């Protein structure tokens, strides 16, 4: 609390300072002052509440009508007297006031080749031109890592960059692998925040799998692929299968009860459950994680391993065809579950 620099910038409207010593503090709000590299003050108690976050750190959200600016500083205000180390010493303001850096945002696999991240500022970020065909820019930007911390080897190709969304995809010989981690290299000179740059953060941000598609496993069933290998309770109980697939009516009724039992699949990143759409049973079902799903994991029904992410919206049931049968020489009939339609002509070309 003397003379100190690092701190981590999650989101735009929310900051957390990095310290030497543990503490216990209960309140920081009004610890703290704005300036900025260009020497124009900003916000007097950029902070409205605080809380222990950490070993050491001091998590300061800020309050509304402030936005983040490079080389934004802050600073131990004057008689701050609730923070303390907890050798007994309360933080007393320092010769170079602290720099506020950011951290990538959040992160999620929406397709087995595909990787999309967040970033905490949705403006400023640019990188060296040519970062979408050259490895030596785009994979330099971000590291990957796993569990026990050994970076892979390029398994990236390229990187795609829009306001708050980045992308990183990977490759055929870079396939992913369930339980890998994502945080950036110190001193990296490829991405930036403005006037500023981005810099390794205090724990990373674990990826987590997710699902892809759905369709008729048989007659009264369904099945569910997944961008990677599942993991569910063994012979688990109905009630944890209906409590994590919310299952909806074509409208949007929602369906309390639509599974009996749930168990994995024909393949190790397939799952299939009971009932089924093919448009019988609802004629417009549709099916989707819950938003706190506790259960369906990947790699393992470890604690530690990432959990399924809901997708963007609910996924369509994708139906199919039930049976044919040869009934003359010169014809063939196929039963299909329920009414359907014609979008075209049905010419010799067109079926």
């Amino acid at each position: 609390g003397q003379t100190l620099s690092s701190a981590v910038l999650t989101a735009s409207n929310t900051i957390m300072a990095t310290l030497s010593n543990v503490t216990t503090s209960t309140d920081c709000r009004a610890a703290f002052a704005y300036f900025d590299s260009n020497n124009a003050t900003k916000a007097a108690s950029p902070f409205a509440n605080c809380t222990v976050s950490g070993t050491t750190s001091v998590t300061l959200i800020l309050a509304s009508g402030v936005s983040y600016a490079a080389g934004d500083q802050l600073n131990i205000k004057v008689n701050q007297t609730t923070l303390n180390t907890t050798a007994g010493v309360p933080f007393v303001p320092a010769a170079a006031a602290a720099a506020v850096q950011p951290v990538l945002g959040a992160a999620t696999l929406t397709t087995a080749s595909s990787l999309v991240v967040k970033l905490p500022l949705s403006s400023g970020n640019t990188m060296p031109d040519g970062y979408a065909t050259n490895m030596t820019i785009c994979g330099a930007a971000v590291q990957l890592l796993s569990a026990a911390g050994a970076v892979k080897a390029s398994p990236f190709s390229a990187c795609l960059l829009a306001a708050d969304t980045l992308t990183l995809t990977l490759t055929s010989s870079g396939t992913y692998a369930p339980g890998d981690v994502v945080n950036v290299v110190a001193g990296q000179s490829t991405l930036k925040n403005g006037a500023t740059s981005y810099t390794k953060s205090a724990a990373g941000s674990v990826i987590r799998p997710t699902l892809t598609t759905v369709s008729l496993a048989t007659t009264t069933t369904i099945l569910i692929g997944a961008s990677a290998p599942v993991s569910l309770p063994a012979n688990a109980s109905a009630d944890v299968c209906n409590s994590i697939f919310t299952v909806a009516l074509k409208s949007g009724t929602a369906l309390p009860t639509a599974l009996s039992a749930c168990m994995a699949g024909p393949a190790v990143t397939a799952i299939t459950a009971t009932f089924a759409n093919g448009t019988t049973y609802s004629d417009g079902l549709t099916v989707t994680i819950k938003a706190n799903q506790t259960l369906l994991r990947t790699g393992d029904q470890s604690a530690s391993s990432p959990l399924f992410l809901p997708p963007a919206s609910a996924l369509v049931i994708a139906p199919t065809v039930l049976s044919a049968s040869l009934t003359s020489a010169t014809s063939i009939t196929v039963q299909l579950p329920v009414s359907s339609t014609a979008s075209g002509t049905l010419d010799a070309a067109g079926c």
